[PDB]
């Protein structure tokens, strides 16, 4: 049907003259994973192309448009885009390439495939666990110049559609769209570049539940030293160490599941504040014994530290608590 | 012996007429694995189709069915399933592909190959683990609406079978069936989508020797607290805040393996309420200890906290868990 | 030489009328892992097909064999074997396709492959680790019932070989033969399934060292308490918990390494009872420490449970050893 | 238009001549992990040649670069470049090969592709973390010595583009640039080699706050032990040995993540000092406790030792570290 | 050039007459990994070889050699060597496949190509970590027999380069040499099979300092104990308690890295002779303390047992450390 051995398909529709135009649209079946440590996230879609070519014309009466096997692919002239900034991709083959071929008896011609893409994204992390994160995808031709193809959206801002069960345990997926722009490389020219651009935010509940609520009963533990006589020495000692030795493993065990970053993070700030109010706790003690020492060598109730520990030390977190959620909100 | 040199296998049977019907049936030969960090499960099965084309019709005296090498499915026309929100899929080619070609004097055609594939399954995980899931794999025909081609089960709800071998060591399996309902994407039209459905439950005995048994341990070593002499403070003490800081080891061993979801699951809440009781028997003789230094104060046995307590807390811990397992059964 | 472009090779030969048979035989080089969180092995051979086809014919005068390059396999007609229940596997391919090709001027034909694979084995961990596990590897053709293709071993019980160099460091190796049995798929028909078998045993030296031994030497420090003056309040309340909370870690760290399965295995039972007599040495103490202060009341040595803890608690540990290990062995 | 099926493209051009020079330039896109346990790093660039063939020529009027499809790159002659030393490497083919060939009417060619390769580096690790590194990826041609085929970058220095978005976590990447060299095989000749070199430094902020700060004030906390009354034993015994414990397990949590060197790190000798220090504290008692002992047998305030303890301890520690950032700086 | 189309290559030069020769010579460029639980290791070379086929001579006047393509191998008849007892390899193939061909005017062919392999190695740990390795690579031919193909090292011992930059981080290498031996399979007939063998060396550093010195210091650390007034109950309990339950960790963590074999390893044997020296020391306390209340209970300094254990304690460790490092050198 089909004039295939005819024509040359190694040359573009147009070659020689004005540039050909190609537009695009686009459905997102998923969002399939994202990791910081590697700093990328992975996608499946379905992309599409629309151009003419007067060498794919054939003779009806109904004017309709006919699908054809896709062994036909790679016999014909088809355009060429890739994914930029990209770290690995495939196309689906079961049970066969999940290709599709529909061609108008003027020539006019829909192109389509299904492909999974993982991608580059840069993220910040000064706000942790409270952060905000955007990212974009990135579409275009690898061969060709705007001197000789130009790249477009189809049907402007309409031509990306989502699947309604798109899901992600640990963010809230919001505000996706489509821009454009131009690029230059410095040996080859100018370029038509695509966007798809999204944001993401994440819940907060796990890291209340497993990071800041126990440090916070630590410190708690901490103050029940101040309730408990003077004399007992060997009760008030280890009640101060073991909590400080508890909170240096919970700094621990935040830590070691994220990129070494240079810079701090805003969980940090609260653990490293909540490791020193701990850590003054032994001081107020060793105080107290010295003190009630250099009392007895004199010689031969309650001691003032400790009646105002029993005020200062709880304010003083109440306070520092108010301002963090301030700040972090 | 069968013309394939003669005719245009780029396109289908009936091409620009009316569609053409295709049957399906299948045989699950194992259910392979399942995650529910990444949701998703891994299965393995034999797949079948069934049509007919006048253009591979041969003559004979027998009106039996004949095999074919298998090298001549590249040759003629097939259909073009794949498997709707899979991640990914492979066929079997070890020692040659796994595919199979039988075909009839009238032109009628079997068509037979062996899959892997990996699919997306949505949890819910707020009775964990004491749960329920419900999963399914769907089929649809990638390039072709249901003005071309017409997808069905062949025989009915006799159209899948199982391997009695079929076992997973954490769930129980149940309730195998299909079903079929018409699918729209906007840019390419209708299409026919047949479903396989089944579901699972888990097994709670590893969970219960492993965490709600030594969560318990724990709470009743805090009561010993209540039968020894209050002038013991060095004994009393650390009985205390070594069991709190073993709770919280628990917890956290526990929700290390699951997914970081945005709410409460059932075993959280056992862990938590045990978490308080064992924190409250440390507050209970600090204020034993302040009053009998207060006492001593005042004038310079067992205290009745103690005597309550002894029946006070382990009273309360068996009323929770009446109603705990009254609520998840 | 071979009159190749002579024949259709997409039919077998035979076509049409009495089923073809195909003789094989086998060499194992190496068992190459087993995983129990995975239920499967891993297994390397040489694998080889024997047949006759009169297409294949060639004149000579000395009667002998000859062989071929092997980028005629895939001119020619070849069975089909597959490996069933089987998860992955492939042909060896450097610096070629380990694939060999002999052919006697008879049209005897002579076919070997180089292959590895992972198949599936469900496994008991009822007796863990003082276990006994058997496996098998199945072989059978995908598309040729035995009306058409006849498979046997070649050489009866000879037709399987072993290399001297197999081994495992976890398991000893035995028992290695074969079998044959008929199978029924209810949608194409009935099959000749072939069968290598084998079973494995555990070597136990790494789990006395590992876990029996240190769970022991807990309890008998538990013991050491009732040689300890009943007055020392604070060095006998700390060495009962400590042996305890060590008790727990014990127990985690072994169940994490396998499957989480529905039923008790024979390490867990030995672990829990262990931990019960680690328990029941802090509540003697507890009861010791009531009635002494309740002598005391009564006021206002070695006591009698102590006594008898020192006989009672070892000949108890030690009847309980003679019972398991004349159960397991 | 282009000439192809004329002409034997298995023979260079100028074949039994001069050698042909092919012409070099690069840009990269990314830098996109490293292991220092592995000793490698992964890149991913654009990679573009030059020469002239005149099997390639064509007429035209307008004297410009034509660019063609690509799927003749595998019928016409190409140089046959690899990256030496490197362990793994791909060219990226989503949606299609990401190749280009642009041609003059004179047969002046430029070809470019898109890989990614993963690349050995030797790395020091004496003075880690406060450590820099330096690497080079190395590229050769591997069938024409130089008497065939001469290598050269184009553009001299200007050869080597790079990205603007490249940046890795840990280090600052600074001193990109290009030379050559001269290689020798025994067995088959002389060829020529381009270099591409780079330095990293690593940020010390994580080792700061994740190592060294927790180090430091468990030494601290050893010093408080000189402050308390010499009668306290249960009280200043466990203080000390509950120090020397934790310090083991910051030793080990360090030296768990890197490679298994011959020699010591600079991170090595503070940790193994600061256990000194530590470890000491505890003979210090110990022996305060003996003469003490002494004393009261010859019976039957302040030790001298913990006088000068609490000043001697301190200013040791501060000397080692100004010594030590006077040599790691 | 060469007369490509005239010739069956799927037949062997001297078809149906004598053996061809055959020879072999190889460059190492790298030792790439070694893994004891998985029991092998990885090496990347490149490998050579050498024949004579009259059916490629070519006239010339200047009687060199030539290079061609690479595009030609796929066509004429090569040899069929394959890696026995590997477990996986590939041939480089980027930016192209990494393969050289070279022929001269009579027929005289070069073969060359650049390979990754993985490979068994069987490993005895008796001596760990104290130990030595010697490891081989065997290379045969897959169909031909020492009837038809004559398989030898070309220059003799001289065949086998070596890379200056070969180092493995936690090993010495050395001992690089060639050998020759003759195998048979029963099914299939004799055949030539050639050697590369190597020796390795481990180093000891990182397991002096990882494992041995923090044992020594617990055992160092129970000895304290003597040195402490027997009165003081709560205080000598824990510090033998600590180092005990410490003693077990250190343990844990060694064999945790290994695989499971059924033997004992050198460094066991120090640990757990380490571990009963500290057993040892708490049983001691124990009798002084029991002993103490029989001397009290009769009537109602330092004891004769603590004055000799300070003595012989020590004495006997480094009478055990003398005769261990004597044994394993
Ligand atoms: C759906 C559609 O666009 N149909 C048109 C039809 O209305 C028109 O009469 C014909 C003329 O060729 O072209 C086609
Ligand atoms: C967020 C975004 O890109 N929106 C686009 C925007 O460029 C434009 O303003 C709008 C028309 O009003 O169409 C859409
Ligand atoms: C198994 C089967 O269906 N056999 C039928 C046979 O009964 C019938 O006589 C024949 C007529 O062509 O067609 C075939
Ligand atoms: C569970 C399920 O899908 N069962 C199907 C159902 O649709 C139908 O009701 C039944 C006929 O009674 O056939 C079967
Ligand atoms: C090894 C073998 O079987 N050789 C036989 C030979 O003994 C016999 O004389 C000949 C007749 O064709 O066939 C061949
Ligand atoms: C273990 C096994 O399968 N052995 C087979 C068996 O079937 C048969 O009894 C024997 C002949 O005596 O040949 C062999
Ligand atoms: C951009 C460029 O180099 N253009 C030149 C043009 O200036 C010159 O007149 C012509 C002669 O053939 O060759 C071409
Ligand atoms: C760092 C480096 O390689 N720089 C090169 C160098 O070889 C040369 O000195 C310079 C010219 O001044 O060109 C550039
Ligand atoms: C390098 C080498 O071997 N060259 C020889 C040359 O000496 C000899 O004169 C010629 C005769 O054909 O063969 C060639
Ligand atoms: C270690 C080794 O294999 N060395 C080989 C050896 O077989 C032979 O003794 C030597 C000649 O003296 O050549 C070399
Ligand atoms: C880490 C040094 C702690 C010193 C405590 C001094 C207390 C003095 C009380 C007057
Ligand atoms: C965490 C603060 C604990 C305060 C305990 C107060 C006890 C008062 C008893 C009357
Ligand atoms: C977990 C509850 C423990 C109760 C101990 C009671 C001892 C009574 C001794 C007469
Ligand atoms: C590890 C041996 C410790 C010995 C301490 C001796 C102290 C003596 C004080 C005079
Ligand atoms: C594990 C049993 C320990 C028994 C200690 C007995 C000491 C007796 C001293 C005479
Ligand atoms: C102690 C944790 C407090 C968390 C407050 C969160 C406010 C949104
Ligand atoms: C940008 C630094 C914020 C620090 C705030 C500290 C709140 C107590
Ligand atoms: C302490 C755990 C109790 C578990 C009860 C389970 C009832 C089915
Ligand atoms: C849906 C919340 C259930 C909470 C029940 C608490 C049982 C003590
Ligand atoms: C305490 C462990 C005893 C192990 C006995 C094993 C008997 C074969
Ligand atoms: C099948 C259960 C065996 C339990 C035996 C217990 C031995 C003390
Ligand atoms: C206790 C850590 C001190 C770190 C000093 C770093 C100087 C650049
Ligand atoms: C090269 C060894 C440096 C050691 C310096 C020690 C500083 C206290
Ligand atoms: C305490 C460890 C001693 C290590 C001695 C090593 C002798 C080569
Ligand atoms: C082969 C066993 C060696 C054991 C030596 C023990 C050294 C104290
Ligand atoms: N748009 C792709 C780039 O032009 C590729 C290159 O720079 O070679
Ligand atoms: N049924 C497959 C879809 O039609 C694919 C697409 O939307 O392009
Ligand atoms: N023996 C292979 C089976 O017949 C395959 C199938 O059931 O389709
Ligand atoms: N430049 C590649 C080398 O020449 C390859 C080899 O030594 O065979
Ligand atoms: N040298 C390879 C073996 O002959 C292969 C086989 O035994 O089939
Ligand atoms: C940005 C610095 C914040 C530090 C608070 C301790
Ligand atoms: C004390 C916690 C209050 C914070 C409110 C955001
Ligand atoms: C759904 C909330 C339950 C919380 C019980 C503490
Ligand atoms: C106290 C446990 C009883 C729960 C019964 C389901
Ligand atoms: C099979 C049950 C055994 C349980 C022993 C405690
Ligand atoms: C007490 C251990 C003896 C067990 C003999 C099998
Ligand atoms: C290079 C040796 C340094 C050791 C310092 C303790
Ligand atoms: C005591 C820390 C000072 C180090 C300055 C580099
Ligand atoms: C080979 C046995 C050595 C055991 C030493 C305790
Ligand atoms: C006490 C350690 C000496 C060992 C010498 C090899
Ligand atoms: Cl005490
Ligand atoms: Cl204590």
């Amino acid at each position: 049907l089909l004039r295939i051995d005819d024509h040359d398909f190694s040359m573009r529709p147009g070659f020689g003259g004005p540039a050909i135009p190609v537009g695009v649209d686009v459905q997102v079946e998923s969002l399939d994973s994202i990791s910081e440590v590697d700093m990328d996230f992975t996608m499946t879609l379905y992309l599409r192309h629309y151009w003419k070519d007067e060498r794919l014309s054939f003779p009806s009466t109904n004017n309709l448009s006919m699908t054809f096997d896709g062994r036909l692919v790679k016999k014909i002239w088809v355009p060429d885009m890739f994914f930029v900034h990209s770290k690995r991709s495939f196309i689906h083959d079961t049970t066969t390439d999940n290709v599709m071929l529909r061609v108008q008896p003027d020539g006019k011609v829909l192109y389509s495939l299904r492909v999974t893409v993982t991608a580059m994204c840069n993220m910040d992390f000064s706000r942790f666990p409270l952060d905000t994160q955007t990212c974009s995808l990135e579409i275009e031709s690898y061969a060709y110049t705007e001197d000789d193809l130009m790249l477009y959206w189809k049907k402007g801002n309409d031509s990306l559609k989502t699947d309604e069960r798109i899901s992600l345990s640990q963010f809230l997926i919001q505000e996706f769209h489509t821009t454009t722009k131009l690029a230059f490389y410095s040996s080859t020219g100018w370029y038509n570049r695509l966007y798809i651009n999204f944001t993401l935010r994440r819940h907060i509940f796990f890291f209340l539940l497993q990071t800041y609520f126990p440090a916070t009963l630590m410190v708690m533990l901490s103050w029940v030293s101040f309730w408990i006589d003077r004399r007992a020495v060997p009760a008030r000692v280890p009640l101060g160490i073991t909590t400080v030795l508890t909170m240096s493993t919970i700094i621990t065990g935040v830590n070691a599941s994220m990129p070494r970053v240079s810079y701090i993070k805003a969980v940090d700030i609260y653990l490293w504040v909540s490791f020193v109010f701990v850590f003054l706790s032994v001081l107020e003690y060793a105080a107290v014994n010295y003190l009630t020492t250099v009392q007895e060598r004199k010689e031969q109730d309650t001691h003032a530290i400790d009646k105002y520990s029993r005020i200062i030390f709880p304010a003083a977190y109440i306070l520092f608590n108010l301002i963090y959620w301030s700040i972090f909100s």
